């Protein structure tokens, strides 16, 4: 993808691939819902937005000649149409267990794509320190399980498993992940609250995504009110973090993490 300054990312996951490697998209799609769920990497203003990630502007893609675009495998348009658009590349959010090691993995191809070999090294580097300076900070606290939520709507809690995102942090800091059930490839499974409630002894992060009226309507329910975890003052709301993102949004994690619980 030559033209580091002509790049178009379909999808958030990329973006923060290009923004740990210090590139300014020229293209992302979906920006407003980007500050709304990613938030933290801030995209600037002059970044140019090409619609939804599931249905991008094909239109404005073709006018914008991109020298090359960044998208995430098995996710939004098919890379066959798309490559037919300018030259492309997807990438894997993980492998289906370790979301973390590959996001090591991509940042390194999407740096060897960009020859920006180094400034994925340093960065990498910035990850690692950061993770293991920040473990101290968990020391204190005991084997109380965590859950790790995010409201989809007042009737669906998606909970982040073993292989989400997060779960690498969490064994790093000894945190057990409270969320032992199924899950999706990336990581997440949307329950009914009521399943919620038979967690007794546990920390419930909700990560917020300005999402105040359905938080509301949720915990007007008795059903909420009388959540053990909740009636114990184990709940608690927390920033949003791009829970399909890459070395960025764990780091992110980690403040709020530390924040909530630290």
């Amino acid at each position: 993808a030559i033209d580091p300054n002509r790049i178009v990312a379909l999808e958030w996951l990329p973006v923060e691939l290009l923004l740990a490697l210090g590139i300014v998209p020229y293209g992302v799609a979906d920006t407003i819902n980007y500050r709304l769920w990613v938030s933290e990497p801030p995209l600037p203003d002059s970044v140019i937005d090409v619609g939804l990630r599931t249905e991008p502007n094909l239109e404005l893609l073709t006018e914008m000649k991109p020298s090359f675009m960044v998208w995430s495998a098995g996710y939004g348009p098919s890379p066959e149409m798309l490559a037919r658009i300018a030259p492309g590349r997807g990438f894997n959010f993980s492998d289906g267990k370790q979301p973390l090691a590959m996001a090591r993995k991509s940042l390194t191809e999407m740096a060897d794509l960009l020859n920006l070999q180094s400034a994925a090294e340093t960065h990498l580097a910035q990850y690692e320190d950061f993770i293991r300076s920040m473990k101290p900070r968990f020391v204190k606290r005991g084997a109380r399980p965590l859950l790790l939520t995010t409201l989809i709507d007042p009737r669906h809690m998606l909970v982040f498993g073993p292989n989400s995102l997060f779960q690498e942090i969490l064994d790093e800091y000894g945190i057990p992940n409270a969320w032992q059930g199924e899950t999706n490839f990336w990581g997440s499974t949307a329950v009914s609250i009521d399943r919620l409630a038979a967690y007794k002894d546990v920390d419930v992060l909700c990560f917020d995504h300005d999402n105040s009226k359905d938080m509301d309507a949720l915990m007007a329910t008795p059903l909420w009110q009388a959540m053990p975890f909740v009636r114990a003052g184990r709940f608690q709301r927390v920033p949003a973090v791009w829970f399909y993102g890459a070395t960025l949004s764990a780091m992110h994690f980690v403040r709020v993490l530390d924040n909530a619980i630290g």
